[PDB]
Order: structure tokens, then sequence, then C-alpha cells
């Protein structure tokens, strides 16, 4: 899903949180496969 | 105080809501809860 | 039920656990108040 | 040594933490030039 959404957020430390989160949810699709693969299997065992 | 973010991803937005939800939420705790929750956490370790 | 997570590096793990006390402590909030903060983000 | 134990309550509460500690743990294997990539796009955007 590639369509864009908006929210706000009250208080400067919970943007900064969320912020975050949103740079690691859209930064997960930028890693390689191998790598993707190899830290799932890390992670069953 | 207010601030404005965009997330791609539709499961992305969910998870951002959510949280924001709870994150404005935390505001509205009264105080003596916040200080019973981190007292029962000390049993969880 | 409680479930557990493992997580690697210190600032992730601070993250997840202001996260957490939000998702657990939200449930407490007053009706009342939780009410209005609805209404409000309805607008 | 750098890894850290969390426990949570109730179910969906967890999924959410489990989707975010996925994101954040491979968020390290990003290479870095995509990294910057990113935040140049993200430019565009706000």
């Amino acid at each position: 899903d590639e369509d864009t959404y908006y929210l706000q957020v009250r208080g400067r430390k919970n943007f900064e949180i969320l912020m975050e989160l949103k740079r690691s949810l859209e930064l997960m699709e930028l890693v390689p496969q191998p790598l993707v693969d190899s830290y799932e299997q890390q992670q069953q065992l």
C-alpha cells in the first residue's frame, strides 16, 4: 500500500516518538531481502 | 503544540493512530495511577 | 494475558517501554474524559 | 548485554509492539545511502 495518510498529534515528545516509528516503518522496505531473511531466521530460532 | 505528520501505508497509519491515541490519553490518566503502574511493574521483572 | 518480547538496542527498548505504558494505562482514563477527548478528535 | 526484555498485557498490545520491534530492529540494516535518500524524499511531503 503506497497511499499516504495524515495525522496530527499533541505534544512535541509524542510527535518525536511517532516520527521515529514512522521512520522505522517506512525504512523497513529498504532492507535488502537477504538481510531480512537472515533476521527472520534469527528471530524464530 | 500540535504537530503534523504523514505516513505511507494504511496499516502503518493504523498503527500510528492507535499509538497517537494512547500517547495523548496518557496526559489524562490521574497521576497516582501512573505512580501505581510503576510500582506494579516492579512485580513483573 | 501477558506476553514477553525481547528487543535489541537501548533506545529501541525505551521507545517500546513508553508505548507499552501508554497502551496499558489508557484504560484507566476516567470515561468522561475519554468521551471529551474523542469529541475533540472528531473535530 | 544489549538485548532487553519487556512484558505487555493484551494480545493486541503485544502485536503492536511486535510490529514496531521488528521495524526498529530492521532499520539498523538499511544501507546508509538509502536512509539519506529517504530523508531527501521526505522533503517533498511536508
